[PDB]
């Protein structure tokens, strides 16, 4: 399939929804759910749909919240709830204007720009690594290391698969090394950022491994290299593919949260999640059984005509737009309103700068290679100043 293709799986959500929307695929080895209420139901039910990735050693990503259950998941979330609700994030709004124009000061020589390596990737793992504590100069490191472990493979085959695995392997080890030294360094001079806040809460008998920390680190970590950044990029991808909405968002700055919503929608960063059926249940009919795994798709329910008046039209006015890009219930995002702010500062910023942006003409297409994660490696644009 051509990477225009891999950049519009929307056709595919379509004629499976009007067909089968919840369907065992072969190949796979996973029940594939494409309507909304069935994606609603997978998210939410975490009773029926579970969280935990079984592997044969576990690692310590696979203790922290996204791939643990309740009760555990319940008592880890709340030690960290507070420091990223929308009130805590708006005391960040000055350091992301801060890092939003200093890092389009260091591009302004230049004509024509990526977003992506001098905008999008940088300003939300600048965030991250403020927020961990762990010093910016390791950048790539944390680049490289979160690339492998969101990376998806050219095939299906058993041997590009199992080599995919192993530097997966690989890179958990190694991000989980790195990580535990950290910890003790932060143990010995602890800092203002949550890994201390966590140690913090150990030291004072709040039921608290330092694995269990680690992998809270790494997931955060892995959130600031790969989530941000395409809710950013795929904005202005949006906005240059459709040049009405551009010009109308330019008229009405006031439609920028709405319009950053209806990229959620449309061109979600994150196309899809993993559940495993926990007990027998019936979906759509459908005869799930207990350890096959499910793959619900909000970009499939997110264009759901039944939820969405004309799905397949990009309105950056949208309402009602009741979407799940972070998520359904116990396990709904945790940076939202991280990722909101960040969004809103910077596209706000660029949009105000180069109003007569337009592609590059060095410009093309360059998807990821990820099947859930869904963005461009890459998005020349010329600014026209
Ligand atoms: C546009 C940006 C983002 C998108 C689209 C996004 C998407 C998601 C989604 C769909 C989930 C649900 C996972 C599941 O149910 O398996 C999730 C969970 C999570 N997200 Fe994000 N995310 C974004 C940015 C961030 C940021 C900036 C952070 C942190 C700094 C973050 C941290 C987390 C964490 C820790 C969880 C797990 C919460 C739990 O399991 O209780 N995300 N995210
Ligand atoms: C990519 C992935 C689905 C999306 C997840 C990812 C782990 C890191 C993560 C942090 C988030 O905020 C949700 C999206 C992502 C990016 C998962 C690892 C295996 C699965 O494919």
């Amino acid at each position: 399939q051509t990477k225009e293709e891999r950049f519009n799986p929307f056709s595919w959500y379509e004629e499976m929804r009007n067909t089968a929307p919840v369907q065992w695929d072969e190949e796979r080895q996973v029940w594939d759910v494409f309507h909304y209420d069935g994606v609603k139901e997978v998210l939410e039910q975490k009773n029926i749909f579970s969280s935990d990735r079984r592997p044969q050693r576990q690692t310590a990503l696979g203790t922290s919240l996204i791939n643990i259950d309740p009760p555990k998941h319940a008592e880890m979330r709340a030690l960290v709830n507070k420091a990223f609700t929308p009130k805590a994030m708006k005391a960040w709004e000055p350091k992301i204007a801060r890092i939003t124009n200093e890092l389009l000061q260091e591009v302004e020589h230049l004509e024509d720009i990526d977003i992506v390596e001098h905008l999008s990737y940088p300003l939300p793992v600048m965030v991250i690594a403020d927020i961990l504590g762990v010093p910016i100069e390791d950048q790539r490191q944390f680049k490289d290391w979160s690339d492998i472990i969101v990376a998806g493979p050219s095939n299906n085959e058993r041997e590009t698969l199992e080599k995919l695995q192993q530097e997966k392997m690989k890179a958990n080890d190694e991000l989980e090394t790195y990580f535990y030294r950290i910890i003790e360094e932060k143990r010995t001079r602890p800092g203002d950022d949550i890994i201390s806040v966590l140690l913090q809460a150990k030291e004072e008998g709040k039921q608290l491994t330092d694995e269990e920390i680690v992998g809270f680190s790494i997931l955060l970590l892995i959130a600031g290299n790969e989530t941000t950044t395409n809710l950013i990029s795929n904005t202005i991808y949006c906005l240059m593919e459709d040049k009405a909405s551009f010009e109308r968002l330019k008229r009405e700055k006031e439609l920028l949260p709405s319009g950053i919503e209806e990229v959620l929608r449309y061109r979600s960063p994150v196309q899809a999640l993993h559940r495993i059926v926990k007990e027998d249940v019936t979906l759509a009919g459908k005869k799930l059984k207990a350890g096959e795994h499910v793959v619900p798709w909000m970009g499939s329910a997110h264009r759901d005509a039944e939820y969405f008046e004309d799905p397949e039209v990009f309105k950056i006015d949208r309402k009602p737009n009741v979407h799940m890009a972070f998520g359904r219930g116990i396990h709904f995002c945790l940076g939202a309103p991280l990722a909101r702010i960040e969004a809103k500062i910077m596209l706000a910023e660029l949009i105000d700068r180069y109003p007569q942006m337009d592609w590059s003409p060095s410009f093309e297409l360059k998807p990821i290679e990820s099947t859930f994660v869904y963005g461009l490696k890459e998005l020349l644009i010329r600014k026209n100043v």
